């Protein structure tokens, strides 16, 4: 792997904590999340605050990563998420592609494509 | 128009008030609302949530509807939303459509179909 395909799996790996906080470590101040083609989250205080929101009406019980790649300076990785949301108890597999953008060894962008088909 | 028609134009005058509670008491108790394809809000106090959740994040500055009609005892709108978003103050504007199951007079299914174009 390249150092920075590293970290990203390690972030994917920290995923199924569903800890926010424990998350926002991987990211630099000058960063932002974007749900596509939903507007971005700017900023770490935002993406934090959208980590944590998520993670009040969802856990993430896994992730499978099934692929990692690079090109351009970008991390390329997909996986499936297998999502339980709390106020049901139900639980859903959705496919995800995850683009990441870091600056020394930080997270300065991320990108998530989720599935959206009916 | 329908008697079912006109309530669903009524409800869609009333988001620009950015108000849950206002929004709220057009819903049965047994109701859900579903942003495909995310998992449904199940409940009335499940939809409250899902507003006033979405009115933290962003303000209804206009909703432009150019479409109502009715099959199968179902109202569809289509509108497009004029959205803010209150960290930024930037200015978007998405379509969707509106697919309503109403039950003597009030709201027991709700499904919004965004533009999900990237």
């Amino acid at each position: 792997s390249t150092p920075d395909e590293k970290i990203v799996l390690e972030f994917m790996d920290a995923l199924t904590s569903n800890d926010a906080a424990k998350l926002i470590d991987y990211f630099a101040e000058d960063t932002m999340y974007q749900n596509m083609p939903l507007p971005p989250a700017y900023g770490r205080d935002a993406v934090e605050q959208t980590l944590a929101g998520f993670f009040k009406v969802f856990s993430i019980d896994a992730v499978e990563t099934f692929h990692i790649g690079s090109t351009k300076g970008l991390v390329y990785t997909e996986r499936v998420d297998v999502l339980r949301a709390l106020p049901t108890g139900k639980s859903y597999n959705v496919s995800v592609l995850g683009v990441f953008q870091l600056t020394e060894g930080k997270i300065t962008g991320w990108r998530d494509y989720f599935d959206l088909r009916e």
